[PDB]
């Protein structure tokens, strides 16, 4: 908070009384199904120390959630997006540097609750024959309650070096038709990994027995559209005013197969089965304030 | 957040010191009952890289929730809107591109709660005859609680390519007269799919035994009015400054029929029975900054 | 959100650097008790495509909650407002069109909660005579909880065509003196529809045995005052610059009667008994920017 | 609150009608994996008393969560980041002083709840043979409930002297696969410290039996990126207008080892095993308003 | 609220169209470990009645939480900060006066909940031999629940006279390792004051058996940094335009000692054992608008 | 809400394009310990109808919570602030009038919850000897829950006439060491009024057995600082332009005494024992726009 140090709010920010030349570059990768897009903005504040360039890799990455193989009614497979990644890199010989990046790791909290209860009890029982009975009792109880919120997909900022910074979205866990949350490492001795399972002991075809993509999370089938911001700073006295960047939009898929053993369906998951990578190289012209490729 | 990178807020946005020529086109499709409307805005910022055009397909799509067929008092049908869709497309030979789209897939969270309880107990019982008894006991308890929020209709952004982007609203589930949430795949061995069922064993006519549209969700009967935004960017050095777009407003209906078997009503649902499509082609004039059709 | 597409906020809105000529027309319908009022605003933005006119039918519609008929102490009636409606229409031969309307159908959500509990138990019992007993036990529990919020009156936007758009407010359900929520279709074999019932087996007069209007909802007795906005767009090259509109303020009442059968009061409801309609025709002068009637 | 003393809001803040010369210095420490960065801003308000300089050590510190040693399948180790630290210091002979620092210790609250319950009971039991029995009972209950929120990592502001100020982020506690929160001092007679333990009695290799970094907190593996602000004030009549600062980015790691004793895994933690320090010295030029190194 | 009296918001505030000369004075007390700082602002509004000066004693006071004495393994002591205080005073012969002070005593609320439950019960029991039994029962329950939030440290504004105003932060209560909240007056016949106790019957050294400062509150070890505002008003026609102020930063520590009696540790607390005071005198020059010392 | 009548927000407020001459008067009453202060503001808007003057009696009133009398170890007294009051009055012959006053009585709400539960039960019991038993049962439950929030002190606006307006803060109730809320009229046959009681049957001195002022509410010991606003309007054509006001800061104390009867302490409260009043008269000069005394 700028106002908590008694400084007038917005005083220390950069971008005042200057013209920024924005831009946009859109490209679609038919082979990998990644509608990648970057939104740049050249800021050169005289009161600042270095030339600035903020790059927002908005884009969109498809989900690719479908049944790839079926072998009769006995067994079938499924490929689902385990993780989405997008990273920017600079050549080792380059002079520009990575300064900031908005989406960053944040500390997560949890509730906690301790309970203690004392009790007392006493009743008098009687019947027709005149018998009279008594009872005196007491009890204690101690309880611990802990609650927290866990998303389906968890965004992470991989350790950013000076030249490359990258983000990552992984599959935390999912709830299958109101059943408890399942994850890639979940296992059951009878049924196995019941993550994308429709019915435990249905009589349908193996390929038919899979969770409806509408029922599952949206990111599995319709994909994940990132919104990540990074700023590159270049010294204004550098000999060479041209820079190259690489943008990658890799996606990792897993193999989920269920098998009809004797009576019930048994599901098995094989993590990190395929990876689809789409890298494109852009060129920066600091003198002309335009990035084109 | 722009202010989290120490950049002054609003610096990187586009639209400063320029005039935008907005517009409006309204058309009603009597056959399909779709009051479609698009709201465009031509933005040409000199500091930007490409000409811009944001299109907001506000419109409105009717619900069409009514009983289509009745066969005596034994059985009757019902057509209800399973899903609403609206998509924009560009010709394959076009030079413009789709850049951004506001409503996008978002990660959904869930609560979780673990409980543990220890107990102790002890009572002393006595009667008139001098008998004295005792009792010492203990207990343990482990509990898992998981809660989440689920809407009636779920909006989804279908994987947007470079030329076409489309949204989709599907029927997640509904609560029937305070009874548990039902969906298209819900089944009961006795009653069947009780989604749009008034009384389980009523003596009324089959056509009369259907849930009141007022009781059900508003989108089923009065329809769904979208609000979706997309921006098309065209290079300012292109030879041809005219572009064509197609806007579709398709709606998918399902067939819900209940049948009087012997004593109780039995309901059956047939998903994706009908689809109504309304496509209109617009023309863009970048040089004159007007879209007309 | 305009700022989520990287466009500067408020850029695409219409109404900048222009003068809007507002207005007001107030009329009271003594026969129907409807204090109707419309608030118009003529916006002609040069950068826009069509002339604009936003109409806000604020007004007010009375409730008319009273006992209409009494027949001795054995039976009596009651008329209460089941639904309030207000709709605007344009002639079929007109050239103007309906573009937008603020209050629109919205998707409604619901909570859901699944619980699972394991238990264990064990006690040792002894008495004076040296008898020693034991007990070991366990238990399981599964629970489903679903909660949602339901208003007394539910506003709905009837499917708007190109020429007419109308809203609707209906009676969802009401709580009678802390008793469970009742609605028009509620039925009890003994008492019947206990919606507006004071005492189940009171000895008072039939007309006296009705729920106090203060206890019931405010809209039943003091009426409902709408606030609905609609915008009409007219091409600026049209030959005729005069337009006519019709505004209707219809209200629907139901007949609730309770009858003393032998020991207890029995209540019956007859939906859609009366309708009061108040239609007024206004004239629009686009050239002079004034609506008068 | 400035407005609560009847002073106009923002009147007492500093930074009005002046130009601030910001800056940026980025450096990466390959040996320690610390992407350190500082963002300075020189404010010289004529109406103020001293020259100002606010330093924001944004940077980023990696996590370094990995298995360092394995000795067969019997035992293996693990190094995880116990605490992250970042501190600024001034030479003892310097004339500048540390004035303010935004992130500061805050008081933490807790809920509390007291419950009291009275009860009464009575039943009548009878059988075929005409025996009639009775029972009258009562009970009391007293309960205390206390709940609070505890984060995984806790940021602390070490006692700031005139010359040096430093912050600190420590490992409060973590939840292991829905099991109760564990910390460095947690101990179990059978299993030991089960903090980073996958399975209690798994048959896998010792190195394989460790909690997945994705399952654990993000700061453990992907590191912690600070955002801390400090302002240095220098008298404007000082003879020497040059100042030196030191910035340290130390990180402390702990040694977690699990051992297979006879049947189950036993985990042991050794706090404060390694510390990685990265100190860099900057030079301040108040006359030229630039910090360079 | 200014707008609730129909006055335009901000009209009655002071500070419009004037220049305020702020300032800063920083001093560190090595002996007492108090980094004291004051931030003044001279406001002389012509439309106001008196010259103004708002003083913000931001500063910082250390915690000083450490074991001062140990006597073998049998007993040891501990000094912890019981309360932090900061107060401003004016000479009795002075002409200036204290007008306002932002942090002030506020009324605290509490929840309350009353519950009432009626019950009924009935079961039929039978066995093989044809015996039939019955049971009819009922119960009542009354419950009172009261919940409130209590912080660890409680800030208080001591009764401000015309010449001196002072604040105070005291130790309300603390939770020790999830155990119930303890305070200075808490007592247990067996263990005593278990406030800063690690293990009830540990075998470690007495000095070692103390709560980790990280586990305890942050203010105990890293200290408390105040933020308090006060405004001094001086008549503009006074003969003498120079004023003196005194600022005190006293801190009170308590003595917590645990003793190994025979089997378990016993803890005793001695409140108000030491007080550290740091008073500095400043001089105000109203004519020159500067406070220096 | 100004914007809900379609009027532009802030249009109807008063204070536009005018200069307000504020002021401040501070006085301390050593005898009664009341640091009273008033903050006036003269507003004369030409577009308004009357001259305005808003008076804010900020001030501060001490608590005066102390033991006044002790008689050995058998009994002792206590004086605590039961209520704080502050009121303004005008002479009966004056021409000015009281117009508005911000803190005003507000309606308070409460939650309510009705619960209904149905149950069913059935178990089968068997033993070694072949005996088989059964049991079928059911139960019902009805519950009413009502919760609300109640502060320790309750501010009230006494009925304001044309010449005088006054506020009042009373002692609603307090929680004594986690025990149920007690008030002045609370009574117990054994212990009596246990409001400010330390221990029920402690062996300490009577004067020592009183609740610590830190444990009790802050307003009891450190006092209550009001913030109340009132505006006085005077006709601009009046013959006499001078007005007199009276400001009172009365405080009411109660006598709480506990007595050692035979085994336990018994507490008694005597409401409205003392009242301390501090009235000061101010003079208003409308022509010169200054209030001085
Ligand atoms: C896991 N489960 C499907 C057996 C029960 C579902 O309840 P929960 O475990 O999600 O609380
Ligand atoms: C599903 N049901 C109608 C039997 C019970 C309703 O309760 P719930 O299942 O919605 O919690
Ligand atoms: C419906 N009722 C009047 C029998 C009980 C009221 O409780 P609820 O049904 O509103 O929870
Ligand atoms: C600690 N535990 C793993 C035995 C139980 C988990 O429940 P909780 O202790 O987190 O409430
Ligand atoms: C006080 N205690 C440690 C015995 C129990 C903890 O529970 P609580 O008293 O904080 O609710
Ligand atoms: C009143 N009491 C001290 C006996 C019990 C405290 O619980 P509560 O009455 O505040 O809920």
């Amino acid at each position: 908070a700028d106002s908590d140090i008694n400084i007038k709010t917005g005083t220390t920010d950069i971008g005042s009384n200057t013209t920024v030349k924005t831009g946009d570059l859109v490209t679609y990768d038919k082979e990998n199904g990644m509608h990648k897009k970057v939104f740049y903005s050249f800021i050169d504040d005289k009161n600042h120390n270095k030339k600035l360039l903020v790059i927002r890799t908005k884009g969109t990455i498809a989900g690719q959630y479908r049944v790839y193989s079926e072998e009769g009614a006995n067994k079938s497979g499924l490929a689902w997006p385990s993780a989405f990644k997008v990273q920017l890199q600079l050549p080792d010989n380059e002079v520009a540097q990575i300064s900031d990046y908005y989406p960053r790791n944040s500390i997560d909290t949890k509730e906690y609750m301790s309970t203690l209860t004392y009790g007392f009890n006493g009743n008098v029982t009687g019947d027709d024959t005149g018998k009279i009975g008594g009872l005196i009792g007491a009890n204690v109880s101690i309880g611990h309650t802990l609650k927290y919120v866990q998303p389906d997909f968890k965004t992470i900022l991989e350790s950013p070096t000076d030249k490359k910074v990258g983000w990552k979205v992984i599959f935390n866990n999912m709830v299958n038709q109101n059943w408890g949350p399942y994850d890639r490492d979940s296992w059951n001795p009878v049924y196995g990994n019941q993550l994308f399972m429709k019915t435990r002991n249905g009589s349908m075809k193996a390929a038919d027995n899979f969770l409806d993509p509408n029922k599952a999370s949206s990111l599995l089938s319709s994909g994940f559209s990132p919104d990540f911001a990074t700023v590159i700073t270049m010294d204004r006295k550098a000999s060479k005013q041209q820079t190259n960047i690489d943008v990658i939009y890799e996606r990792v898929r897993d193999d989920y197969q269920l098998h009809w053993t004797s009576t019930n369906w048994k599901g098995t998951n094989t993590k990190d089965k395929w990876t689809d990578r789409s890298s494109e190289r852009y060129k920066i012209d600091w003198e002309k304030e335009e990035m084109t490729n």
